[PDB]
């Protein structure tokens, strides 16, 4: 997250670093939102390699004890049928990821809520994106998660010209763009938080910023609309 402050530690309690084994240690590579206690929902492009991954749960310093963590195993993959890794801007940037334990619950662990099917965002919603991601463009991770503030820029605008053009679909969600504040790399797989009638609800996935950089006027980072896939996700979840 480039311009973003750090999170209060029991701000986001589904957030979770997704990381994979790197020699003797872990690194991590991507965000995801906690959605069952033995599920999480991330990018798929998140899981393109085909690397040990683990999950952190109650997770806030990448680099020291929080006294919070929960470290699971990764057991099984299921990446949307549709995704492809050389187009992520057709969409289907989403995965769930089954984990090996179930999680306990705890202010710094709770479930994401997701919005309710095929819900859009006006123009200008609020929302906050949360991660460990780049600080700067081609910067480096983190050390504790970071949120920023970005506000939607609907389909209509995102496609339009001077944004993203034909590459954002309505699949997606776009926020931010004002060249200051954005996500970065390491972000991906991470939620977009936003409220609704008073309670916030991951409505999106981090999944691609501009070639150019993170945070670019008119490139409002892009985010798997969560509100798309509410049927895939229940129907990966009731037969897994
Ligand atoms: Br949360
Ligand atoms: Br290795
Ligand atoms: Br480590
Ligand atoms: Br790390
Ligand atoms: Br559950
Ligand atoms: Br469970
Ligand atoms: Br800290
Ligand atoms: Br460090
Ligand atoms: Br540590
Ligand atoms: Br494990
Ligand atoms: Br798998
Ligand atoms: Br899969
Ligand atoms: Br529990
Ligand atoms: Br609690
Ligand atoms: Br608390
Ligand atoms: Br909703
Ligand atoms: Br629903
Ligand atoms: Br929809
Ligand atoms: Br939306
Ligand atoms: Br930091
Ligand atoms: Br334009
Ligand atoms: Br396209
Ligand atoms: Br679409
Ligand atoms: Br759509
Ligand atoms: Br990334
Ligand atoms: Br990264
Ligand atoms: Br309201
Ligand atoms: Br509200
Ligand atoms: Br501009
Ligand atoms: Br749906
Ligand atoms: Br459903
Ligand atoms: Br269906
Ligand atoms: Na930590
Ligand atoms: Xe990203």
């Amino acid at each position: 997250v480039v311009g973003g402050t750090e999170a209060q530690r029991n701000s986001w309690p589904s957030q979770i670093s997704l990381q994979y084994r790197s020699g003797s240690s872990w690194a991590h590579t991507c965000g995801g939102t906690l959605i069952r206690q033995n599920w999480v929902m991330t990018a798929a492009h998140c899981v393109d390699r085909e690397l040990t991954f683990r999950v952190v749960v109650g997770e806030h310093n990448l680099n020291q004890n929080d006294g919070t963590e929960q470290y699971v195993g990764v057991q099984k993959i299921v990446v949307h049928p549709y995704w492809n890794t050389d187009d992520v801007a057709a969409g289907y940037d989403i995965a769930l990821l089954r984990l090996a334990q179930s999680v306990t619950l705890n202010s710094y662990v709770q479930l994401g809520v997701l919005p309710r099917a095929g819900t859009i965002l006006a123009n200008n919603s609020p929302c906050y994106i949360t991660g460990w991601g780049l600080t700067r463009t081609n910067g480096q991770l983190a050390q504790t998660l970071q949120q920023a503030y970005l506000p939607t820029v609907d389909y209509a605008i995102c496609s339009s010209s001077s944004y993203w053009g034909s590459t954002v679909k309505n699949s997606m969600v776009c926020a931010g763009g004002d060249g200051v504040r954005s996500g970065c790399q390491g972000d991906s797989g991470g939620p977009l938080h936003c409220l609704v009638n008073g309670q916030y609800a991951v409505h999106g996935v981090t999944s691609f910023v501009s070639r150019l950089g993170c945070n670019v006027t008119r490139k409002p980072t892009v985010f798997t609309r969560v509100s798309a896939y509410i049927s895939w996700i229940n129907n990966v979840i009731a037969s897994n």
